[PDB]
């Protein structure tokens, strides 16, 4: 329940102070228009039909219309709070999984993440707020009725005061014995049900022997012993309200009695005492909201606990200071160990497949396992749990991270393009880098200008939601000529065709040769031209390569390789 | 919505009619009180004299008293007429539930019928007695307060109950455009939520881009637009509650503008405009319980309609009218298919069996999937669909059930005792027909004697559900005795021997002897022995017989005998 966050509310404490001058108003305003029913009864109509009788119409209106701009600024001062601590508490939040890593958006919250995050944030500043409103507002107002309580008829609203223990010590003690009697009656009435379903559950029985006369009179004694039973536990709960309504009742005839001696004199005075005992059932409201404060507050702050942990969470470990511009060195395995987190198999095993720069390197499976997150710890979106990926004769753990991600490309079908402009995304983090000649220029190469041209804006539109929505068939093509812009030393590509379009998959086909024409390329299509022009090919089963070659040579050779090759027609 | 339901209440509508007139009492008593509010205001507190005001609080003392017993004798007598209604239409219905077809019984209600006769029967009482209860005593209030407050005033009840629909329009039309406007908000906000998860899919592509500062201001910028939109939203919603309270507020100004501007009233003395505001207030509860009145009593009746569509349901065919004392001729199957309601495969296929008088029949076969139907043929659970099923010359659909039900006997382990006397037991529905000496003699061929005297007071004593819990087997003797006091010529036999007690099961199978010296039986046999001992054995395929002959002729034709002669070793 220790609480951080009020540096974070700091740069907005003015906030809330506005607030709270607003709220202390309000439970002012609320005061005072319950004050006014003392001049309402002692100047209001017994006396002439002039003058005070008149103001208070004027003023009342007022009064709420000044509640009013309370309850608007008010409820303008708490949100301005709220949403600023809801915006930068959830910008430092989105300031923290850009550098965690992937394995807590590997299923443990992949949707959910969004929609837990930022509506328990919400309930967070909600709830910590309603506290904040609740314990000022209905907390001033009990202060206000209390010192009216004490302004009018002093003596009496001791009294007034008095008996209220009084009362809830009654009205509870009463209740909870009629409960403990009704708790008895319950179990005696399940008694008695307990006994009549065994009567109806041997049907069968009662009808080859045909008792059914016996079988009537048995559950008539039986329903009659339920009858009984039920009207026991009925008299019982309807004896209870009635008595605590006495109590509740001698409470106000010993109210009324206190007029009987002297100590009260002149706190009747007028019809006053209305003040009095309508302040009392006004101060009943705010009194039963202020004890969920430490339900509300508690409540907030767990949740923000919840989310507080996310804060906290440990970042991708970051152990490497090498920056390298164009890594023309060979990527590398070597005795290479590696295990999905949740899973005890060995997501990789020891490989030590070596990649030649300026040649293709394929993995081909039917499954997919292994070669689907082999590139993967070239990218490093898990940490190297055993082995040594030596790429350009340095482990990816000496490397700087940025570093490493900025010398891989990453083409796939499941691109998520971007919400910006399509020049944005193309050179995306990098639109002061590269100018949009150049920009067009790769657009060519990867021959989406005819998309591009057909789209009514052309090079600077919107693209997904909030957008057009365009085919992923082209999409591809995008991530391709984003390739081709950063022109990283290494490109992945997976080669998913579901389907091959007339002339525009092979286009991407070309485009793919493009960016193969240079630069070492990492591939586990399932595209058989692909695999055909695959310098060397490292079949995986599931875990680990069973064969290492050219696929000319394992198709010489059949093992396993050849067999994936026929099935796979 | 339609009942007929009112001769069950006839001879209880004494009960209904004192219940009006308690209630009736009770809403008069709290209009008495609001009027008791008046000389308090009066005189009561203003005056010196406040001899005049203690008379007031004995009034209201007794008045609560009153206001007590009339309470408790509602109750009594509400739960009187609603204890009387649910005991005979439990009785009428399971008068009707047992003339039910097995059908019904057969898993259709097994558990949901004990709701049906309990929990959603007590709630038709229950609703049926809260309506009720409700249109008199809230009814009865309202008229009580409305002539109060012509009474104490033909003018300012006449301006409270006009600008009170007033107001009502005036809440409900603000309210909807406010919810109008605030769901327009909400679907906006919606829309900057739908950016923000698609702003947080890619942070793989992100991380492998490496463009966290531009994904950081965008998410600034999604963020601010979305506080933009929820600081819109809560406006909206905020500026509602200041706009209900002034239209209020001004009708209540105009209210007391209008009172006293000029000597439109003239009449309001004292604080009888307290007191007429006080009922209004008052008022507003028992205004808003009458309209959940037609909901309440639509709930109870539909109860009603589901209990009711139970009770009128066509009970087992009885187009059987031929009589026997004694059956001694041969009961036969003749080319007789039947089916459970249910699944389309014959449960019986056309079949020929003949069960001669003396001999003993025994149905074999591990089977599952109609074991028990042949059985429950012979007790009419379930029509016969076709063929002749004849009993002495005579079909079962000829015979008349009662009869039928008498000359046949159900011996099995699994059996329902009755929470009854053992001496009940034995001789359900047959106690005024045997005697206790010839109970005492089937014991002694039953050979549960030796259990029956270890039992505390002995034939005499409860063996159920709230009683001894007599062993499975137990069942078994007791209702191996109940087969000998019955003596009727035909007798079916279970036989589920599970495990076999050291000499008591013996006995079982003794006293099953005691039963073969006559009275044929189709006996279901999982028992070696027993199946040696039939005079003739016929296989089960499922829906048709396999085979029929004698155990040693089976040994000689193998088919399906030999398959259960391998797990009977």
């Amino acid at each position: 329940t220790f609480r951080r966050l009020w540096p974070t509310i700091a740069p907005f404490k003015a906030g809330l102070i506005v607030a709270g001058v607003a709220l202390i108003l309000n439970a002012a305003s609320d005061t005072f228009m319950l004050s006014l029913l003392k001049p309402l009864l002692d100047d209001g109509f017994g006396k002439t039909d002039r003058s005070v009788l008149v103001w208070m119409p004027l003023v009342v209106i007022g009064l709420m219309i000044l509640r009013g701009i309370t309850s608007y600024v008010s409820s303008y001062c708490i949100s301005w709070v709220s949403g600023k601590v809801v915006m930068t508490m959830r910008r430092r939040l989105f300031g923290h999984m850009m550098g965690m890593p992937v394995s807590f958006f590997d299923k443990q919250s992949t949707g959910t993440l969004l929609s837990r995050i930022t509506y328990d944030s919400e309930q967070v500043a909600s709830s910590s707020s309603g506290a904040l409103i609740t314990v000022v507002r209905e907390g001033a107002s009990i202060i206000g009725l209390f010192i009216m309580m004490f302004y009018y008829s002093w003596q009496l609203s001791i009294i007034l005061i008095v008996l209220a223990p009084i009362v809830s010590i009654a009205i509870r003690v009463v209740s909870k014995r009629f409960r403990n009697i009704s708790k008895n009656m319950q179990n005696t009435m399940g008694q008695v049900t307990t006994s009549a379903e065994q009567m109806l559950k041997g049907h069968k029985e009662v009808l080859i022997f045909g008792g059914q006369e016996v079988e009537t009179k048995r559950f008539d004694k039986v329903s009659n012993r339920m009858r009984l039973q039920g009207m026991k536990m009925v008299s019982a709960s309807s004896i209870s309200d009635p008595i605590i309504q006495l109590i509740a009742s001698l409470a106000l005839a010993f109210v009324l009695y206190a007029a009987s001696f002297p100590s009260v004199m002149d706190s009747l005075t007028a019809g006053t005492i209305t003040v009095v005992f309508s302040s009392m059932i006004a101060l009943m409201r705010p009194l039963k909201s202020l004890t969920n404060v430490n339900a509300q507050f508690q409540r907030g702050m767990a949740a923000c606990q919840t989310l507080f942990t996310i804060l906290d969470s440990e970042q991708e470990k970051d152990e490497g200071k090498r920056v390298i511009e164009r890594a023309t060195g060979d990527v590398e395995f070597r005795n290479v160990t590696f295990t999905y987190p949740g899973r005890d198999v060995p997501a990789l095993r020891n490989i030590n497949l070596k990649i030649p720069a300026g040649k293709t390197v394929a993995l081909v499976g039917r499954s997919g396992s292994g070669k689907s997150t082999i590139a993967s710890l070239i990218t490093r979106f898990y940490d190297i749990d055993e082995g040594e990926i030596l790429m350009d004769g340095h482990d990816l753990r000496e490397y700087t991270l940025a570093s490493l991600r900025n010398q891989v490309a990453l083409v796939s079908q499941n691109v998520h393009l971007f919400n910006d402009t399509v020049a944005n995304n193309i050179a995306y983090a990098r639109t002061e880098q590269y100018s949009r000649e150049q920009i067009e220029e790769a657009a060519r190469m990867a021959y989406a200008m005819d998309f591009i041209n057909k789209m009514d804006n052309g090079l600077d539109t919107v693209i997904g939601e909030n957008g057009v929505l365009l085919s992923g068939g082209q999409r591809q093509r995008i991530a391709i000529a984003r390739a081709l812009l950063r022109d990283s030393p290494i490109l992945i590509l997976d080669e998913a065709t579901s389907a091959l379009d007339t002339e525009s998959e092979r286009a991407i086909q070309a485009a793919l040769d493009e960016l193969q024409k240079n630069r070492t390329s990492l591939v586990i299509a399932h595209r058989l031209s692909t695999i055909e022009k695959a310098d060397e090919i490292v079949v995986v089963e599931d875990g680990v390569i069973v064969e290492r070659g050219t696929h000319n040579d394992l198709l010489e050779h059949r093992g396993v390789y050849a067999q994936l090759h026929k099935m796979q027609f």
